[PDB]
């Protein structure tokens, strides 16, 4: 069983810094996951990381690309210092949605990833923000992680988010919103920023169409994600299957 | 006036370590060039950098991709530590030859690069070894650096190398080999590893055909390159124009 874990920007960053508390917790979780599964990490937050090195505004798209260029290698260095605690290494992979249309590009990427996994190295994927901007504009890697799950032959995508699950209505607006534990179909009526719930549901529709699964849970408190993946009991979050 | 400096793996590597000395020398040189020019760096040695962290056999191709994934971000952090001496930052760009065929990918890349240069950030380009292997197999970024030069609107590509220039015959094999100081045409008759002189000549042919220039010079002794670029005077190397 191979899983893809996707962590959004908010999960690993505050507005002016990286969240070392949350990164530490995530990395300890990934180290444990790696004993039980083959694990691929899809990370965001290169822009946050770059912003710690260069204080320019994030609204302009081209500014975001520059910040990502500066931030990406530093973000990887942070993951590597934290992984060192568990005697693990992380390898950087940059991909775009268009790479996934290419048999050749996908095959080369899968070769590297498969071998990393074989050596117990953690593959860490992010968008190539030099050549593509889709995930910077809208989605924050939700789609990229879904494509990775299918094309690298993983069984499950786990999205760790500031959203703890999918509800019958917006849970931040409506205190009576009820959590949907299981979704087997994504309604078209359900479908610029991080992407919100819509990019999460679009990723799920892609995965459902390729007979794969998605689990949506909190990256702020890892209890639900931990119990699902390590205790095989669902006590929160939404499973799409 | 904009230039690409390409540094090969030999020039910044030793047998089982990075050449920190020659990197330091390179960065000091780049810091002075930035006073006079818009500068783009194309670097190799992600594989050497990775072998420093992971002891697997460098001769296998998929191993090289893995070593590059680990090494690339570490290599960038070493550039950054050296650039901090001049209060400079580097930003990572990963490209492939195939990216250069797409107008959209190249455009997104140039947008980021142009802005980095405006802001004073050094763009540091390498091949994306997840999705392409061409330069790993044969050429060591000669061709990628030629494409970068043309498509990001630089006037001159400087290749820094083992060899101090292009010669009328192989200077390793012949004591009377004469160095050709200026070259106006690439004879088709002149046309796996780092590539030898031929990938350098293919690069020059590409650039002459696009009304651009190339300077082949030593990366071990920077005097010829420094004098050529900072003192507009050729005392060595080969100029292609
Ligand atoms: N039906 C719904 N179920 C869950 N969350 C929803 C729903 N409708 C709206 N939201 C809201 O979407 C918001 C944006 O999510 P977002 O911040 O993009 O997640 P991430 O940062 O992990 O991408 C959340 O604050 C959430 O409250
Ligand atoms: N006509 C020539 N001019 C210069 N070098 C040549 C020529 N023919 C063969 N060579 C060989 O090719 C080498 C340059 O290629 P390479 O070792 O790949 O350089 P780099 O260190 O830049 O990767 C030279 O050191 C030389 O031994």
């Amino acid at each position: 069983k191979r899983i893809v874990v996707k962590v959004g920007s908010h999960v690993i960053s505050e507005e002016n810094t990286l969240s070392f508390e949350r990164l530490k917790n995530l990395v300890a979780f990934l180290a444990k996951l790696m004993e039980k599964y083959e694990v691929i990490l899809v990370t965001s937050a290169a822009i946050s990381a770059g912003h710690t090195k260069l204080d320019i505004d994030r609204k302009n798209l081209i500014n975001k690309q520059v910040l990502a260029a500066i931030g990406q290698p530093f973000l990887i260095s942070v993951y590597n210092e934290l992984l060192a605690k568990f005697n693990k290494l992380g390898g950087q992979i940059l991909l775009t949605g268009k790479d996934f249309d290419s048999r050749k590009a996908t095959k080369h990427a899968k070769n590297a990833i498969d071998m990393m996994i074989n050596l117990g190295i953690l593959p860490i994927i992010n968008e190539n923000d030099a050549t593509a901007i889709e995930e910077i504009v809208f989605g924050d890697n939700d789609s990229l992680s879904a494509y990775a799950t299918h094309f690298f032959d993983a069984d499950l995508l786990v999205i760790l988010s500031d959203i703890d699950g999918f509800y019958d209505k917006n849970p931040s607006e409506f205190s009576d919103a009820k959590r949907l534990e299981k979704i087997t179909h994504i309604k078209e009526e359900w479908l610029h920023g991080t992407g919100g719930i819509v990019t999460k549901l679009k990723a799920a529709k892609f995965l459902l169409e390729h007979n794969k699964k998605m689990f949506l849970a909190s990256g702020f408190d890892l209890s639900v994600a931990k119990t699902f993946l390590l205790e095989d009991k669902q006590i929160g979050g939404t499973l799409f299957e």
